[PDB]
């Protein structure tokens, strides 16, 4: 007996997730679904020949009692708000990064789960489902080289459109590297510094690109992170974690080598989407199995979403002050551990 | 509406395609099973908590006319007898290899599919699947090297249990090499010879370990072979294609890197099981889509089970014969391409 | 007709050089020492069955006119005084880090050779001379990635003794570093700033190991370079260099790789000595050949060496301070370029 | 005092060897040369301002009493009969590969040097020099992967001239290979087989290119060897050892990693002459080293010359009869351990 899921917002990528829940996946279906463009609603729910309603509007399908849970995967700004009503109607609600756009956006969604007495809300930080991501976790938990000290990192991407703005950088792209490294250090983060390299030739004018930042947890853990997104060559994540005894770093994704013209080659990605395919499925799966086998969702928590939030501002924040801010979190409610 | 399938068979491996069917892929379920052990077969349906009959034999459950599709995922040589059967019941078989144990017993097989009408076999060779082997085939298609001549490839194991035996080698084990070369290549063997080196320590006495295998195809690709399931250090699967022009390589399993005491390591699995597990996968959603979407089934043949078994026949042949036996293989019935 | 070389302070890596120049390189030979402790010297005249003079002191051995050139490898602050001397009894000085141990040291070293009409001085920088290093450069001037913007790199090492202070870390270590990095991307150092991260276990009490050392040139690359001493695992020089349209990175040691038992691994050196034994050897051939066949000195230069005094000084500065400390460097005369 | 040496043969490595000796090593000097073409010989005198003694042929040049040792870098066959005069004027020589052309050749070589008392011949067989090869060497004596069971082992380079023949390829190329392999393993050669593959579009009409041989040893060991001298991609030697317990292989030449349009590189050499320049200094500087602490030669041994002749003979044998020729081994005399 399958899970019932309405999916808000049918854009590239909650029409992605669709795909993979209809076609890859196992244990749940689409019954609905609500875009701003109804239009392009009705033509998704034909494409994919789904046996789905088509909602005007989020509030008339968190009504519909068919849908046990929700897919937010619409604008960013536009989550916030439909998140809030799933948690108040009750169901369990599955949403894409970011969970909101601002910091208290952030509060107000916990504070409406911490009421409702369990987990219902999943982040769409898929990172830790990747088996890469996963591999250093073990062997940071198994002590495999002691205290983390440093960590060094990279996020680059080909090249960008005319709609990519210097804060999207640490807002739309940091933000995953940002989740991810605190949940495998076990720590907080406490200052974010910004500093910005000689300017691209491949980034447009009103963009600032690359740019490295700089954090320190609490711990004092030190991490330095570049932002390329005009580096031209591929899409391509590195993670290096410096410790006590020894170093772990994050692999290459797999690749056939090649030997020909004077070059032993590997293939690297031109598209970010290609990345992280795997960990999308397993992450999706695990909303599913964990729902039906626990009454409750296991991923990524709102708690995290907030972590993300506050990070996120005072890294924009860093961004053009050119000083070193500061990352304010307020305590971890007994609610989350 | 979901694929409904019977399995014949609910041991270690029909087992690990139960719970793949049931929990991680789409679109199909599993509604009868039959084991010899009928007792085992009645613990597996209650272990999954699957809602299927349970047959004494194979017979009754391809009767039953809620199946649409079995695999065939029970001890060897009871392959043949139940795809036979399946054909002429006219049901939709997924067999794992291998095929038959001998050659003629899959021309029995080919004999029967080429009858009715359309493709009901697909053979379980997951290599295909995995996305290594489909780049070294992308790769080829593409003439990146040029014209493939020589392959070396090699396929170690830790240890062996007391049962495994010098012919296990090439029939259970250098099997899967043997249909996935010449699908990348896409020729047909020759020649086969097979050559001892010094039998190593690791091996028991009644057992012939390492082994290499020089093929040869009609083209004139020379392909040798290592064979070394007492290896110790790892499960390894390794092959390298020398092309007019270049070379191709398959890559290893991703693995974090690790530098600590002297050394910059990367993991090597130690169990076969966990090297193909993305691949299984694949393989077995695509029995699946492939005949909700074009009512027949898409991967390796009946044929290529039939190619698999006269190579692995002759290489038991020039096992103990000592010289370069011969491979010689029936027209290709039109029906096959 | 072979170079006539005089060694000032028979140490151990002034024996080291004693040892190339001797029976490794070609043509030139040491017919001159001088130690602080005369009886080392005397021992070395016999260890190496030299056939040199032995002085009590450097003056002694600049007025000998034997010796055509002579090298500096004395204990460290000893080291201005010597070359000074060199310089003004018109010897050729090959002068092991650091030049001088103020940046007003080798302002006057500079001032003295500059009057001497043509080059005299080389400073033993060996990284110029390292084939991975020189690679780099070679790529780099071809405009193989474009415009360099970041560069990350480190120098780690197993353990250090009671005698290794924090300021060692930007003087005595960072500090090739410090002279390869701008010598491959032709720009000057603007500032420089000191993070500590959480210190690590197999630091000594009195020593702050990691750091982490960020540097803008002029032009706008950011460096950061992690310094850890007390890394356990091994010695590494790791070296990447971000450009617009790519990146290029500095090669590990050759070795050969192994596999056993569950790993894949190649070895990394426990010792500084090892790691840049052929650089050494091509650096010192370069004094030698460059002298006879060119009346002059062809390596790093004095200038160089008052460029690595400044940033050394301004490291040191921002290393107590915890600001972002400015370097600041004279115009560079004429005479150098 | 530096040891005299005359060169027989100034062609093109016989040059090299002049050069090195003249300007990169230590302790020798070239005081006799004698070419055929006896106007390229003094115009070699001339090139490297030598000292030195112009001989019409080398009998004139073994008379003369300054020379210690002689290099025989002459045209091939013309081998022998300079190392058997050089053997009976009682010089040291040093005799780039082949020793001679025929296995007796070899065999009379023996018989001198086994007379006259002590070790005076060294063959230039270069790679027990290289870096690589000699850590594989040390492991296999540390017994890190236990008992040698299989090599695989390749041989390729771009293209070859007009003169390039299909003997060549198992004469003046696999010859080293056969040199190195049963150094590191300890054993003698027992069978050899020839196998052809399709051949490729890049090799002349009278050349047969690739080539594989299969060889075992004594103990049996096994190895297959492939020789591709028109791979057109570059020039790679790559050399694999399986044992019983793990497995060590070879060094790739050191490269920076460059990323740049969709691939990850390293670059492989297009020049035979430049894989092996750091082993090609340190041999003839062991030749040199060797004669004076110690009053005879240290490297490879006539004996070691000879073991090559056979194979190779056995190897043409097998070439063009297509069957498994066998190497039949004369006493390895006392003198020779
Ligand atoms: N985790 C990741 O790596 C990752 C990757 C890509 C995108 N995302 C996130 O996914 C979201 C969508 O990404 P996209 O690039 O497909 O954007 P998109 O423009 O394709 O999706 C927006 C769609 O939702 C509709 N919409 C907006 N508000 C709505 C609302 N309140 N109710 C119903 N429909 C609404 C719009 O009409 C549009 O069709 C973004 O928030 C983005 O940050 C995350
Ligand atoms: N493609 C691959 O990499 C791969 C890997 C592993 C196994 N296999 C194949 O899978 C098959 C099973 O492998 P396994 O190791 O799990 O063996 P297994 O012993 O676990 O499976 C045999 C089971 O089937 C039952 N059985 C035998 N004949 C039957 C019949 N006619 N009808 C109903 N039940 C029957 C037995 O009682 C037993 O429970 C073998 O043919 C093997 O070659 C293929
Ligand atoms: N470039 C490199 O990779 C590298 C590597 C190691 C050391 N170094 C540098 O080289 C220098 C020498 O190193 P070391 O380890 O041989 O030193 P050391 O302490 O081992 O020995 C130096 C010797 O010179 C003597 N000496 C001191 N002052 C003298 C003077 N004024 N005149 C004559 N002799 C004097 C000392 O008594 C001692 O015997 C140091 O400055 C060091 O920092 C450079
Ligand atoms: N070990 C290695 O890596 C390696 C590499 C290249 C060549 N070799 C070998 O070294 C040898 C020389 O190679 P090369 O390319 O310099 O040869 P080359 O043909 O370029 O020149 C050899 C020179 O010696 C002269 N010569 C011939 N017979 C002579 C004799 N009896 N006495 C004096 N001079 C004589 C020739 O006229 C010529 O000028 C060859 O046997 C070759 O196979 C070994």
């Amino acid at each position: 007996m399958s899970l019932r899921i309405g999916v808000i917002g049918t854009g590239a990528i909650g029409k992605e997730h669709i795909n993979r829940i209809t076609n890859k996946l196992s244990g749940a279906e689409i019954v609905a679904v609500t875009d701003v463009n109804q239009e392009a609603a009705q033509k998704v729910v034909e494409q994919y020949q789904l046996n789905a309603t088509v909602y005007p509007n989020d509030d008339s399908l968190l009504a519909d009692e068919n849908v046990d849970a929700v897919l937010v995967t619409s604008w960013g700004p536009a989550h916030e708000s439909s998140v809030l009503k799933a948690i108040k109607a009750q169901k369990y609600v599955f949403c894409e990064v970011p969970l909101a756009t601002t910091a208290e956006g952030c509060m107000r969604i916990v504070e409406e789960e911490i009421k409702v007495g369990k987990r219902l809300v999943q982040v769409g930080f898929m990172r830790r489902y990747d088996s890469g991501y996963v591999q250093l976790k073990e062997a940071l938990d198994n002590h495999v080289i002691g205290e983390p000290l440093m960590i060094h990192c990279a996020h680059r991407n080909p090249t960008v459109g005319d709609n990519y703005t210097t804060d999207m950088a640490v807002v739309d792209t940091l933000v995953h590297e940002i989740d991810v490294l605190h949940w495998l250090v076990n720590d907080d983060y406490e200052s974010v510094q910004v500093i910005y390299p000689k300017k691209s030739k491949n980034a447009l004018p009103h963009l600032k690109d690359p740019q490295i930042v700089v954090i320190e947890t609490k711990g004092g853990i030190v991490i330095n992170a570049e932002i390329y997104v005009n580096c031209k060559y591929g899409y391509d994540i590195q993670c290096e974690i410096v410790g006590e005894d020894g170093i772990i770093k994050l692999p290459e994704p797999s690749s056939i080598s090649l030997r020909k013209e004077g070059r032993f080659s590997t293939d690297i990605l031109m598209d970010w989407q290609r990345r992280f395919v795997a960990a999308y499925d397993v992450e999706i799966q695990d909303f599913i199995d964990s729902i039906q086998k626990k009454g409750e969702v296991s991923g990524p928590t709102a708690w995290d979403g907030y972590i993300a939030a506050v990070t996120t501002d005072a890294c924009v924040k860093a961004q053009e002050s050119g000083q070193k801010e500061k990352v304010e979190l307020k305590e971890k409610p007994e609610f989350y551990q």
